């Protein structure tokens, strides 16, 4: 049964609620983004209207085979009427195609559902600037002050400079980047661009990337692994055993691997600056864990909420324990006392 924090009151709508069967009272199912915890349950047999971005609808049709007649893609930044209710989709600064959803209820209440997001000051100049929001359904993934990480730009600078140095020292080094979902494409695209290479990958991952409307993509990725010196592998293979095995397969073209695992936060963030990050090394294999986040840090989240000044906050992440819920509620009250709303 569908939990309350996935239901939008005063509507027929649910958000990211495909794993509960037929939800009583639901006339339209919204999907914020194409990550498995959120789409869990969708398939070619789904027969209710799904509302989403264009990119998400490309993935639904080509990866999950949802039939076209049930996919309802909406443009961003554009007032649309769905089953009698005005909605807007906003860029969430998460993975490709990820949105936040503004719902203008018939009674005058305005609700923002962030989906998954990485808050940014650029959101203070979107269509949110123009009216009051009563209720916020908030991505609270990193809602505690221990969760710090650098800007995405600092992380990519570190990655590019690290890969360019290694490969210029040793033109026979291969670079490998881990992936297990969409998101974080800048990591492997920025490294391939500094090296003058396309990114090589499996047919299944190429297919996924071809749904993402990235400009000039045909110039940047390939299934011909032999032509590429940046390879994408499953995240599970980014370990010494898996990388040794891969290097065997390359037929003596290479004699070293430099590998990247884009994680979110890890506790090595509480001690070490990005500039000071070092790899784990075994022989001719080195593995860097880099803190590339597509969710808000604590400080980014706090800034957004103190700017928006909602009347009520409903967390959508870390909701399963009383300790998590009590921690989050204490920070919400702090923020509100500090800012004065
Ligand atoms: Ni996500």
């Amino acid at each position: 049964t569908c939990p309350f924090y996935k239901k939008i009151p005063g509507t027929g709508f649910t958000v990211d609620a495909f794993q509960y069967g037929v939800v009583e009272g639901c006339t339209a199912y919204f999907l914020t983004h194409f990550h498995s915890d959120h789409y869990a349950g969708l398939s070619k047999h789904f027969t209710f209207p799904v509302y989403c971005s264009e990119i998400t609808g490309n993935l639904l049709k080509n990866k999950l085979h949802v039939q076209e007649q049930y996919i309802h893609p909406l443009p961003l930044d554009t007032e649309c009427i769905v089953n009698g209710v005005k909605v807007v989709l906003l860029d969430a600064n998460h993975c490709p195609g990820a949105v936040m959803i503004l719902f203008y209820l018939p009674n005058g209440t305005v609700i923002l559902h962030t989906g998954d997001f990485r808050a940014d000051p650029s959101m203070e100049r979107s269509l949110l600037a123009d009216q009051k929001v009563h209720m916020l359904y908030l991505d609270t993934t990193y809602c505690s002050p221990e969760y710090t990480f650098p800007s995405q730009q600092e992380v990519i600078r570190f990655a590019i400079n690290t890969a360019f140095e290694a490969v210029t020292l040793n033109p026979h080094a291969l670079v490998v980047c881990g992936t297990y979902s969409i998101g974080k494409e800048k990591v492997f695209l920025a490294i391939a661009d500094v090296l003058g290479s396309k990114v090589g990958m499996s047919q299944e991952k190429y297919k996924t990337l071809q749904c993402l409307n990235i400009p000039e993509i045909n110039s940047l990725i390939t299934t011909d692994m032999c032509s590429s010196l940046v390879h994408l592998l499953p995240m599970m293979q980014i370990n010494f055993k898996g990388l040794q095995s891969h290097l065997k397969k390359c037929g003596g073209k290479y004699n070293q691997i430099l590998a990247f695992r884009p994680t979110g936060w890890t506790h090595s963030n509480k001690f070490t600056r990005i500039a000071d990050v070092i790899p784990q090394t075994k022989g001719n294999i080195s593995i860097y864990g880099i803190p590339y986040s597509e969710h808000s840090s604590y400080l980014e989240m706090k800034r957004f909420v103190q700017w928006l000044k909602p009347q009520k906050i409903i967390p959508t992440v870390n909701v399963g324990t009383w300790k998590s819920r009590s921690t989050m509620e204490k920070y919400f009250r702090e923020w509100k006392l500090e800012a004065g709303y």
